[PDB]
């Protein structure tokens, strides 16, 4: 199967000024290098660049609207062309607010996707519901059919389209839920899996829950928008979010591993790495290190180690 | 419901100055004020001033034998009290030792309760098996009625009454267990999960059986008595007693949010936090941190989130 | 029973200078004496003092084969010897090496012995697949009757008989496997529980299999091999190869309690301690003195404490 490293060079989701510099730190790490290794082909797409909107005055609260809106417009288009040549797709991030459009193109070619959220956050503020205009907790709320019209339109995302319902989303290692938040995913009863759940249940039980969950019907193709904020810092720590008890870096390979040995490995999102975050060229060396780690996990790399196959190494 | 919050500022239980202070630096970080934002009614109660018995010689081995049993008689006094009035106590510590006087007024209001004993040592040796006069590994000796006689009536002690039975009362996070102590709880089938069965059972299975257990047949109050050595230090560095491989700062949120969710909370013990004891102002900022931390959860803070009822945030 | 602990300051297995020193390391901390206090009788036999071959040309890629062949050879005599007296042998290691040596004077007395590696690596390259000369990957490949013939035969081997197969032995922790050593295992069905197989059955399950696997049948004489790259470094820092996600200082020490539990224990090897790679007197601390304490578990020292019996503590 073919990889397309999609560069996602952006910031304006949030007010932490770095995160746009987290592609070329993956990149710097040996990230396509090491995927080819793989067997995969691999493309590397490059870096996208994004127009900046000049005057993107704000929208009541929500910050540069129209500089999101069109970056992830940009975005969704470049998906979803690559999508469409059946091949799977990676977007190295920026903020987490890119995940809007990397998930929109997709749908677009596979509108049946689940999507397995891997985050400490929810990020499912509507731009009524966040108390910063950071578009960085709100990229759910603009993918969800069911928060349609449960707010105003923002100046930008006119293009988007509500691609998956609540029944379609899991998320895994919420550890900061604002109450707006809370609210939403009980009201339109959303499958989580909170550190506590993991905590009680173990990765391994988990990650056989969200599977029969999203796919103990029908098998679909998967998108996993991965948040780097999701595991604990100690092993992340280059990030604009930093929660205390989240994701062990095994318990996280454990998962990008499991839905390796699905097959069903369709999109994929690295995001809020952010170099310049890091109180020691060693956090930040860490971070992202673990960030391919994860990658190169999704794509095969097993933990009890690999083989080229037909090789007698006798 | 009610909370009352009381102060403990003792520390003649142990040879270590510091945890007096414990209350001072819990109030500092804002644990009155984050409580209140909960769905209970908070009342902070000071701190409770404890007289100096002067030539408080030891009994034998055991040392400031009146110091303790005064002030223990003062705190059962206070917490009875309260627990009259139906409000939950929280007992922010000094030492362990004050766990003795903290029980026993809540027994005496609440006969039929139950004890969850979060630590790393089992603090069961009594005036004759302590290695060190320190009261601050016996205070389950004055409280079980099975001990009742099995060693000299201490002088200041006279007071206390044996509350509750070996029936009652479950360890959780032994790691750190003397030989007298190691045998007094195998000859009492005392019903504990040290470390290895943590490890084995998980956070999850032993929350289950722990109130299967204290619980199964009839629903009684719940008197949570938790040590800060309970965790691994990476998380409480500030202790008397720093035990490795302890409690994870999740398995143990795990805990107070079980317990919270059992609605059962009746009484709670915050003890051995030392703010001196920190090599790092960080070390001393954690440790306060997490222990309001576990506060809280166990009045209702999730860690999957949380929203005020009968409020649309739409 | 008896307890031997072996000196065996060697280092030539790999290039990085340091593990002779473990031992003297490990003696400091108070290996020696806190034993004694065990239930066992203690008596230390020493280091070994290995001859210096001159002029150890390299075997193709092998290095110091000779050296090592000859090492392990004396190795071999003396724990052959002490096995004998019905002793249960402790090999404090330099570097892992002399693995190959301390099971073969063991398999010797007792034939039909099983073999528990915990390491991060599998250490079964062969003098054709190692990337380096380093025999510290290859102490199984000389172990194995499989893979007898399966290379030419190193300057210095001669005497070492392949004394068990790939049905006795099981690793436990890999984390770092090269592609000729995921090859072998997986060409021979060796069983393993690499650190995904723990994330996913748990330390308790993983020691459950590896036991009902290695002695349903036959109960026989179990050998402990441990890599002290085994658990995480944040745990055991100053090692060789340090490899992320591995081994918590708990799950390890579950380990060897159980192991301890199976009254089946015969050798034991602590290998890979170097406390010249600690990048604080904290690290080579640290690292020991959990050495130490997975040694002391191995002879009993429980979580849940430990009392002597026939002693009325009250
Ligand atoms: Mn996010
Ligand atoms: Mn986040
Ligand atoms: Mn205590
Ligand atoms: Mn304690
Ligand atoms: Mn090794
Ligand atoms: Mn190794």
């Amino acid at each position: 199967k073919p990889i397309e490293i999609i560069g996602a060079p952006f910031s304006k989701g949030q007010p932490r000024g770095g995160v746009e510099k987290g592609p070329a730190a993956l990149r710097k790490a040996g990230l396509v290098e090491k995927l080819k290794e793989t067997e995969y082909n691999v493309r590397d797409h490059g870096d996208l660049a994004f127009v900046d909107v000049p005057n993107d005055s704000p929208f009541q609260i929500v910050k540069n609207p129209r500089s999101v809106g069109k970056a992830n417009e940009q975005l969704a288009a470049v998906v979803a062309e690559t999508q469409k040549n059946g091949t799977i797709s990676v977007v190295l991030g920026g903020d987490h607010s890119m995940a809007i459009g990397s998930i929109s193109g997709h749908a677009r070619v596979h509108p049946d996707l689940c999507v397995i959220w891997v985050d400490a956050h929810t990020d499912i503020n509507t731009p009524l519901t966040t108390s910063s205009g950071n578009l960085n907790g709100q990229p759910v709320a603009f993918l969800l059919k069911e928060l349609k019209g449960k707010f105003p339109d923002v100046p930008g995302f006119s293009w988007v389209t509500p691609c998956i319902s609540a029944k379609d989303i899991v998320y895994i290692g919420l550890r900061d839920v604002d109450p707006g938040e809370h609210y939403i995913i009980k009201t339109l009863g959303i499958k989580y899996f909170s550190m506590t759940e993991v905590d009680k249940l173990g990765i391994g039980k988990v990650m056989e829950e969200t599977f029969s969950y999203l796919l103990g019907r029908k098998k679909r193709p998967i998108h996993l928008s991965f948040d780097v904020d999701g595991l604990d810092p100690v092993f992340t720590p280059a990030t604009g979010t930093p929660v205390v008890g989240g994701l062990s870096y095994r318990e996280g390979l454990y998962i990008t591993e499991e839905i390796y040995k699905t097959g069903l490995l369709s999109g994929l999102d690295i995001m809020e790495v952010n170099p310049t975050l890091g109180k020691t060229p060693e956090e930040v060396t860490r971070t992202v290190n673990t960030a391919v780690a994860l990658t190169l996990s999704c794509f095969g790399t097993k933990r009890e180690g690999n083989h080229k196959p037909e090789t007698d190494y006798l």
